[PDB]
């Protein structure tokens, strides 16, 4: 039988990539800005005229376990048939133990499951405010987090009212009070901070995703998380682009040999099928979301369970932090060896595991002729920040797979610096 | 071949036996945030659920007009299997097959220029909030920051401190605080005040619900929201109209406001929208507000990823196909109808039975019966529902229910009700 959508789409005659982004144009709400995908698998894509390409974003890290995971979609299948949604006004046979597997394999006493990054964001927020006036007593309404420049949590009114991009702020005020802002990868503005005894929390990635892949210098987190517990405030640890193996572990907390206080998972907890965030923290914090403070319609559906718990499980059977990690060193080395000298224009080769980025410098090169070489060369990514190419693919790209599109890469960087010199 | 899926090996290695067996590992691991009906549904199709013990119950509450296709209706779980072989995400950042002719198809259904994927509720609410105030300040050229928006006491549209910033129920704001400054609550069904409000220049908006659904099913006088439109559209203030409940013919209509004949400035859709499969929700609108959001100034990883698309695109066909427009506005006047009948003349604590289509409730009097008696007879009759605000019972099944089914639970709604005011007079 054909879907509905299928059915529909025919009767259309997009024939074209450009019949595609005419219709994107005329129907879908003009917030982002080359490429008609239709078919996914494991680390490789195809457009709508058979042409091949490595994904090198990946959802942003929401990938790992690559495109169509055949025993994810097994799972989706099998538990899609049975039962979706219930709503937590019930109970069912699959978010209590799917809660106990995260709880077990993460190491936290709770889980709260909700939908997407932002709002696993928004509930740590409440949860470290609500904590901060119940627990620790400061006085109402008081309660202030630190986080810092160049974050990226996700676009609710609140969220933009702590970032430091102006595109993500400007015009959506007035804003949530209640947030101080710190330069990244920075102990002693986070200790200045720290003096505050309203600070309920501090909000911190391991390695800055939409920032431009800062990873910050060795033992950082370890110092914060310090810094933190000595003040009596709560290091909120944002994994939703950096924990699932993407860093060669599986937090990227663990390089540091930080347990968060409070967890946000998300992205690849579902292997990109369908969204699914989460929060975990220790019983007494946790515990402050009475019944009636918090909800979702869909947080803790039994689908996304079912779907998380295999999404999960195949990190651990396919062992994909080792290859992450391998896989990543390598990369680095060859850009370094390959690039570094040959192209001026590279400021900088950086990252953990699979999460790697080439900050290039946008006044020397366009930093779009990189892109549309790479597409050439059967690459796709996109920047962050205008200047800062991202190179993360699913993390089963295998070893020749992922020789080949190393080589790609390099030789997409050699060809722009070439064009450039004539 | 035959295999266990993990959720199945991991949960058959616990050796979960009982209802409090699972009931226990709920309370242990996962956040206490609810206070659930004590049973543990297992299977769910269409407009029944089956629990671990084999009891059968119907679905009164449909995820809270979810699944108005009912459960695991088989072409929506077809279609979201056969995406998902194919491509589930590529982000917004890559084209693809899927997505835009999804939006064109969502968009020529409700009459809309475009429309804006987001995965929940309160994504949707949010998204909706940040175009009314990019509008306001580039459009309307209101001064920075000054943009307010008017909501009715007892909304709900979600759970981000905005939302709680935005609320006037106490367990919603309470403690969460500080909050975002910039909204102005009046009372629902209520006119006057709605023009009150509105000789400030500076309202961007009027956020409002054709049905208050968690605020206890408030129907509001016929024309009011008619009547909001034309005051809204006297200012240059958009009505935002959030149908996340009422909409995709819950209410007997493919929109609530179909009743009204009002066509919001700015439409909130989901929940039924995916028909319960997975979380997608939409904002439309005409070009002129919804292009506010240029590149780089709104996104979401998830939002209108092709899988979601596709499950949509099913679940909305399949309330055309099943005519569940009609066979909603059928069976709730009927409901409505017997429920008043039977029950009023009879039964001197419930104060109310209101609603349109199959969103209706009972309020009860709770200074004379304890509401949960009504929701365990009702359990113990096959019926499972949660109240809203302690006393607002809720009887909102699949749309797909049939006629047979829909007598048949009429009756057990009916003697439960009954068989506590029997235990009353005792
Ligand atoms: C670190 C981090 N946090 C939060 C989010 C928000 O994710 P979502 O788009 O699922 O709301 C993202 C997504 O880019 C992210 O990378
Ligand atoms: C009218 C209305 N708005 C917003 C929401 C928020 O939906 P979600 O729980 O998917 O965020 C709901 C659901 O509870 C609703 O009924
Ligand atoms: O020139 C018209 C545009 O829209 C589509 O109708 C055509 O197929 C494309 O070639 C073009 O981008
Ligand atoms: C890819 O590579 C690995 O992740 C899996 O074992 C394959 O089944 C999948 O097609
Ligand atoms: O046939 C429907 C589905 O049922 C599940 O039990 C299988 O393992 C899936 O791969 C299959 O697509
Ligand atoms: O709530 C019961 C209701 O039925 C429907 C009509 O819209 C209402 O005006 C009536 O009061
Ligand atoms: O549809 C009405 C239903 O009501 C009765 O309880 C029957 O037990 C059930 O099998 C039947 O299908």
């Amino acid at each position: 039988r054909k879907t509905n959508i299928e059915a529909y789409r025919d009767g259309l005659k997009l024939k074209t990539e450009e019949d595609f982004f005419a219709c994107d144009r005329q129907y879908v709400c003009q917030n982002y800005a080359p490429v008609v995908i239709s078919k996914g698998k494991g680390a490789r894509v195809w457009d709508i005229n058979g042409n091949e390409y490595y994904d090198f974003l990946a959802g942003v890290s929401s990938l790992s376990q690559g495109h169509c995971h055949p025993r994810v979609i097994a799972a989706l299948c099998r538990q899609a048939e049975r039962l979706t949604l219930t709503l937590r006004a019930f109970g069912n046979d699959v978010t209590g133990p799917a809660c106990r597997f995260m709880a077990e394999m993460f190491g936290y006493d709770r889980v709260l499951l909700m939908n997407t990054g932002a709002e696993a964001g928004e509930s740590a927020l409440k949860i470290a405010r609500k904590w901060a006036y119940e627990v620790k007593e400061i006085p109402p309404d008081s309660a202030k987090v630190i986080l810092c420049n160049n974050n990226y949590w996700g676009r609710t009114i609140t969220a933009c009212s702590s970032s430091t991009t102006f595109d993500c702020y400007n015009n959506f005020g007035p804003f949530t009070p209640g947030f101080e802002l710190i330069d990244y990868d920075d102990v002693g503005a986070l200790e200045e901070a720290l003096k505050d005894p309203n600070v309920a929390a501090f909000f911190v990635e391991p390695i800055q995703g939409e920032g431009g892949v800062n990873v910050p210098k060795p033992g950082y987190l370890k110092r914060a998380h310090e810094l933190c517990r000595s003040k009596n405030v709560l290091l909120i640890v944002d994994e939703i682009q950096t924990g699932l193996c993407r860093t060669g572990r599986l937090l990227a907390a663990d390089h540091d040999e930080v347990h968060p206080d409070i967890l946000l998972l998300g992205k690849s907890l579902s292997a990109g099928v369908v969204p699914i965030s989460a929060v975990m923290g220790r019983a007494d914090v946790m515990d402050v979301l009475k019944p009636g403070t918090h909800g979702s319609t869909f947080g803790g559906n039994p689908l996304a369970c079912a779907v998380a718990v295999e999404a999960l499980t195949v990190l651990k059977d396919e062992k994909l932090a080792d290859r992450a990690e391998r896989l990543g060193a390598q990369f680095r080395d060859c850009l370094r060896r390959e690039l570094y000298g040959k192209v001026p224009w590279i400021k900088e080769i950086r990252g953990r595991g699979l999460l790697n980025a080439v900050e290039v410098d946008s006044d020397a090169i366009d930093p779009n002729d990189v892109v549309m070489k790479l597409k050439e060369n059967g690459i796709l990514s996109k920047p962050t920040r205008g200047r800062v190419m991202r190179f993360i693919p699913p993390l089963v790209i295998t070893d020749e797979e992922h020789r080949d599109a190393t080589t790609r890469i390099i030789k997409s960087f050699l060809a722009v610096e070439e064009e450039r010199k004539k």
